[PDB]
C-alpha cells in the first residue's frame, strides 16, 4: 500500500513549526505562542 501515508488526516490548525494538529484555533494560539517567532524583550 503506496499512498504517502505521511501525515493521516488534514486540519485547519497543524502547528507546522513541530507538527501538532488543534481543534480550535485557539488552542493553536496557546501553543504557537511558545514557538519560533517575532517576540522578545522589545524598547517600546
Ligand atoms: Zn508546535
Amino acid at each position: 500500500g503506496s499512498s504517502g501515508s505521511s501525515g493521516t488526516g488534514e486540519n485547519p490548525y497543524e502547528c507546522c513549526e513541530c507538527g501538532k494538529v488543534f481543534s480550535r484555533k485557539d488552542q493553536l494560539v496557546s501553543h504557537q505562542k511558545t514557538h519560533s517567532g517575532q517576540s522578545g524583550p522589545s524598547s517600546g
